[PDB]
Parts: structure tokens; sequence; C-alpha cells
């Protein structure tokens, strides 16, 4: 780009610039650069280029200043510990800039929304003004040119991440296609403006925790989407910092899907074959912690099946010419749940992450690997374990070794079932949705839906113990319609009638709509499925209803299994009869809990069809 006209020597900055060049820039690339570090006052600037040699080197230094830990058992594996106050997602700290209230999010009749948080951009201003200049004092601002989507794909798309934590430079290259490729793709074309600070200038004014810069008390991650940026202040941690992920993919790009015809969910993709050798697609849209990378890389326990992963949390769907419904995932790796991952569980992430991973407030044992609640592999005698609040830490204590919601960041390309079309720019196509969450009773292990608008209701009616992922705790449950309460880009009842729309697109090829319970209790608290491969035999049914197999009873909640349609052959101690049991009085409340929950919160702009859903489930609940 173009040095900006000078009287002095105050805006131009190139000579702070310690790799690339900002001659180099496409014209706008460079103002957005420049105006930010004018702004927050960095003391370099470091153009990343993506290649092995920069991450090498940045990961290395990270372990000099004690902020990363190398993994010794591992190839090329590392390790973070954060400061305890930024340990996961804060949604009420997480905002959307609009004009009108209403653009972002239903007017709640009780006055405080549950699916998002809106700012005006008058007061938004002011919170900025109060964070970002000087922020990056004595700090390296790196900028990072990052592709959602593979590189050079058409239906890729763009951003810039200007950030101080070499932390979240690692991470995007992991979870994004990132570097020097990027910027080559984008050329004068338009990009999202991610902005990203830790908040803590040097010299530090405040104490540093487990060498983990963060500034609690003003963290805030704020979306301007007709201006085209998010800005991201004192949080380091995951979808706080990597911005390309839940800002970017889900955030803005659920508005920009209404916009243009698309959608883009928080769901896996997988591809599941049959013992017939037919292959079929499916997207799942669960809560956060919620099982999407479990199921998502399955090893199935019946034989003849296998699942293959095209993404693990990110869909980004349209219908072609030809109807079908076609997915990508425009994420570049897993940034997974550690804890309960294992051999057992989920043996191909066990496989994925032995390499080029990067581990976040898991435990570390003493000969250099890591450890975690439910990674079922005892130690040698010996071996010993420090915490992820680096203390030393034994099996006795009265807390987790790791955090619960410590995570692994690994690539996507090392998976061992990656779909052979994982990359591929036409997308695949999703033949069923299957929707679901935590409910330890009352909802069975898997229905189907009725029709289209039924499914857009029962997706609307999601409910889920909240889990680690973000700041809510206990266990209770809360409304998650569609697995997207922390991440609608826009107005809720809006997205509903987006998605009642499809249904009158021409030639539409609808998906079949499942919702699964994989964890419903008995009496005693325990699962009643033993779920993770298991859930194969699930899949096996929906298989079979998608190509119209006639396997299903009709309900008042919608279809399931007829007696024996579900292959329990190695289960025989499953009970059937709770795990899959309609009662009347349950569900009952369950419909006036949704009524209720619908009215307050999408009011006004509660689609017709989906008020008419819910009389409907209601009067087949009262025929019972
Ligand atoms: N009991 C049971 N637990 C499961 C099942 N699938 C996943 N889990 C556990 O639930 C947690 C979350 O699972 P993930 O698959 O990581 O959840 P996710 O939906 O990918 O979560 P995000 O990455 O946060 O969006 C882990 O501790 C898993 O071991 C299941 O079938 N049964
Ligand atoms: O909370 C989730 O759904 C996640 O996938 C993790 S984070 O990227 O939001 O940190
Ligand atoms: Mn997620
Ligand atoms: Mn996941
Ligand atoms: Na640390």
């Amino acid at each position: 780009g173009s040095m900006p006209p000078q009287l002095h020597n105050g805006l131009d900055f190139s000579a702070k610039v310690i790799q690339g060049s900002l001659d180099s820039l496409p014209q706008e690339v460079r103002k957005f650069v420049e105006g930010n570090a004018q702004l927050c006052q960095p003391e370099y600037i470091h153009i990343c280029d993506g290649s092995e040699e920069e991450y090498g080197r940045l990961l290395a230094h990270m372990q000099e200043e004690g902020v990363i830990r190398k993994l010794k058992k591992y190839d090329n594996c590392w390790l973070a510990l954060t400061d305890p106050r930024d340990v996961a997602r804060i949604e009420s700290k997480t905002v959307i800039i609009t004009q009108e209230q209403r653009d972002t999010v239903p007017i709640p009749k009780s006055g405080q929304s549950q699916l998002g948080r809106w700012m005006s951009e008058e007061d938004f201003e002011k919170a900025f003004n109060a964070r970002f200049p000087g922020c990056m004092k004595g700090r390296t601002m790196y900028v990072i040119p990052f592709s959602m989507g593979p590189l050079g794909s058409p239906l890729a798309k763009i951003g810039i991440e200007l950030t101080d934590s070499p932390y979240v430079v690692a991470s995007m290259r992991i979870m994004t296609r990132m570097g020097t490729s990027v910027l080559e793709a984008l050329g004068d074309g338009e990009f999202i403006k991610c902005l990203h600070s830790v908040g803590c200038p040097l010299p530090l004014k405040k104490p540093l925790v487990n060498n983990w810069a963060c500034n609690p008390e003003l963290t805030l991650i704020a979306h301007l989407p007709d201006r085209r940026e998010i800005i991201s202040f004192g949080s380091g941690y995951g979808g706080n910092s990597l911005l390309g992920k839940k800002c970017f993919a889900l955030r803005i790009a659920s508005r920009l899907a209404k916009e243009e015809g698309w959608l883009a969910e928080h769901m896996l993709i997988l591809g599941i074959t049959n013992p017939e050798g037919k292959k079929k697609y499916l997207a799942a849209a669960f809560p956060s912690a919620c099982g999407k990378t479990n199921l998502a890389m399955m090893n199935p326990t019946l034989p003849g099946w296998k699942v293959e992963c095209v993404g693990d949390d990110i869909a980004w769907m349209k219908f072609d010419a030809q109807g079908n419904l076609r997915a990508i995932n425009p994420e570049n790796g897993f940034f997974g749940v550690a804890p309960g991952t294992s051999v057992k569980t989920n043996p191909n992430a066990i496989k994925t992450i032995q390499k080029n991973t990067i581990f976040t407030n898991v435990a570390e044992t003493s000969d250099g690997g890591v450890y975690w609640e439910g990674i079922d592999e005892p130690l040698a005698p010996g071996v010993t374990i420090t915490s992820w609040k680096n203390k030393e830490w034994r099996p006795q204590d009265e807390e987790p070794c790791a955090h619960p919601n410590s995570r692994f960041c690994t690539p996507a390309s090392q998976c061992p079932i990656i779909d052979p079309a994982w990359e591929s720019p036409e997308g695949v196509p999703i033949e069923g949705i299957i929707f679901g969450g935590r409910r330890p009773a009352g909802v069975p292990l898997v229905y189907e839906a009725l029709s289209w608008q039924h499914g857009v209701f029962v997706g609307a009616a999601m409910r889920s113990e909240a889990t680690a992922a973000a700041e809510h705790k206990g266990k209770v449950i809360m409304h998650d319609p569609f697995a997207m309460r922390p991440f609608f880009g826009y107005n809720f009842g809006k997205y509903l009638a987006h998605w009642l729309s499809m249904a009158h697109r021409p030639a539409a090829k609808l998906p079949k709509i499942f919702h699964v319970n994989w964890f419903r209790k008995d009496k005693n608290g325990k699962f009643l499925w033993p779920g993770f491969g298991e859930n194969s035999r699930v899949l096996e049914w929906m298989f079979g209803r998608i190509e119209g197999e006639d396997s299903a009873k009709l309900t008042p909640i919608g279809y399931v299994p007829k007696e024996d349609a579900l292959n329990l052959k190695g289960l025989g101690d499953v009970n059937v009869e709770e795990l899959f049991g309609i009662s009347k009085e349950f569900w009952e409340k369950e419909v006036e809990e949704i009524d209720k929950y619908l009215e307050d919160q999408v009011n006004a702009d509660l689609p017709y069809e989906i008020e008419r859903e819910l009389r409907a489930l209601k009067q087949r609940i009262s025929q019972m």
C-alpha cells in the first residue's frame, strides 16, 4: 500500500516492520494495519507469512518467555497454562453493534434477552476508547492474513487479524489457512477486519499470572457487521481471541448468510458409509461441549460402518442449483475439549493430537506427556503430574488435573479419517440434520421430525444442561436453539424465518431432521446409553430412514424407532423402555416451558409457522 501523507514522521509505520512490507500489502490491508498501529502503538509489526520457519521460531520464543512449554513425549506439541480468570468464552461480555437493537435480538417481553447482547455504536465507541489506545505499547502487533475455507476456493472468506498474542498467531495457523498465500488470493478484495489485544500494554500495570496476559475486567468481544469489523479486548482464550472461528464464521457469517441465501451454523459435518457401500453426509448441531467432535470423528462399533470427518464445529451450507444442500467446513483444524478424550471414547482424536498440537490448560506428566480427567491411561509408577494450575497433583486431590474447558488445537489434515472431500469447493451434500443436547430426563434417545416446519421448531425448542464452554455454572437446563444461542449474528426470529424459507426454494431437497439425546440418566444419575462409538446404532437408524425404510412409529413428539428397529446386539443390558419412554406429564411441562420461552424471548418476531408447531405439539400431547 502507499505511504500515508505526512507532515512529520508519525503515520508511516514502515520503520517498525520486523517481517514483511507495508508496501507489498494491498492498499486497504495497509490502511487497516497502519491505522490500528497508530491507535494501539505497538513497538513492532510482524506481517505473518505462515511459514514453518516462522511458526518454529515463534513457539521457541514463547518457550523462552515461559508462555508455553514443549511436551517432550510428543512430536512438536506444546502446552499453555492460562490465568484462571481467562479459561473460556464469556457470553455476557460478547456483543453485537447495530443501529437498531431489534436487528440483533428480538425485543424480549421480560426486558432481558437470552438470545444475544446488543450495544449501541455510541456506547461501543466509549468502550473502545477506554481500552485500545496505547494497548500494544512495548509489544509486537502480528498481522495474520487468514482464509476461512481452502486457499483460493471461490467460497473461502478472507480476514486479517491483528493481535499482540503469539499464542493467537500459532493457534490461528492451525485453525485457519494462514500466511502470504492468503494475501495473494485476497488482492484488492474485501476482507473481515479483526482486531485483538490481550489488553496489557508494557510496562505491566497489573500482575501477570502464569505468564498469561489478559485483562478480565475490561474483557469485551464486539462485532460490528455493517463495518465488517470484529474487535476483541482482554481475553487470550479460544473463541474470544481466535477471531475467524466463532466471531467471523458464526456471528458475522450467519448475518451475511441471511442476506445472501445460505447458512452458517454450529454444526459438525460427517460422512457415514454403510455395509451396503452407500455413503451419506450428515450435519449435527449440539451445544458447546455436547458431543459434536466425538460424533464427527466417531469410531463406529457396528461392523461394516465407517465414519469420516469433514468438520467438527462450524458448517457453511447452501442449496445448489440442483437443490442439494451442500456444506463446507470453513476451519482448518479442531479446537477440541480435552477431558473425556481417550482411546475408548475418541481414538481418532487420540491419533490426531500426538503431533503438531497445542494443548491449553491440561496437566503435564513428568515424562513430558499430557493428562486429563477421563484419559483412561494408567501411568507408570514414578511418573508424576503437574496440574493445569502448575502445581503437583495426585489422583486423590479435591480438584481436576485439567481445566474442564481445557482444549487441544490440532490440524484437521492429521485426522486419520478426515474425509477425502473435506477441502472440496463444491462442499458435500447433506441428507440429514441432527439436533440434540444434554437432557438427563424425559427426552428419548432419538426421534425424527414430522416435517420441515416441525424440524425447525425442534431446533428452536432445544434445551441442554450448561457446560464449561462459557461462564454458566451448575447443571441448569438452558435454552440453546439450534446450538446457536451464543452465536446468532442477528435477530433469532428472523433466523427462524430464514430456515423456514428453505422449504420454498426451487427443487430443494430438504434433509431429514432428527433430534437425539445421548445424556438421558436413570434414577441414580447413570447414563442410560453408552454413547460414543455406540451412537453408530442411532446413525444406522437415521440412514435407513433417509433411504425410506419402514422402521418408524409415530408418537406425539415425532417418529421413533419401531420395537426391534435399532441394532442393540452387544448392548443387551440397555433399558429400552426407560431410554425410549415418552411421558405425558413430562411433555406437558415441556411444551408449557417452550411456549413461555418463545413468547417472552422471540415475541413479535416469532414466525407464525413456529407458533403453529407449538400449538400442534401441545395438541398431540393433550391427546395422550
Ligand atoms: N456420555 C457421553 N459423553 C459424550 C458423548 N460425546 C461426547 N461426550 C463428552 O462431552 C464432552 C464434549 O464433547 P465434544 O464432542 O468435545 O463437544 P463439542 O460439541 O465438540 O463442543 P465444542 O467444541 O465446545 O463446540 C467431552 O468431555 C466428551 O467426552 C457421548 O456420546 N456420551
Ligand atoms: O464453546 C464452543 O462451542 C467452542 O467450540 C469453543 S470456543 O472456540 O468457543 O472457545
Ligand atoms: Mn463449538
Ligand atoms: Mn468440538
Ligand atoms: Na502460562
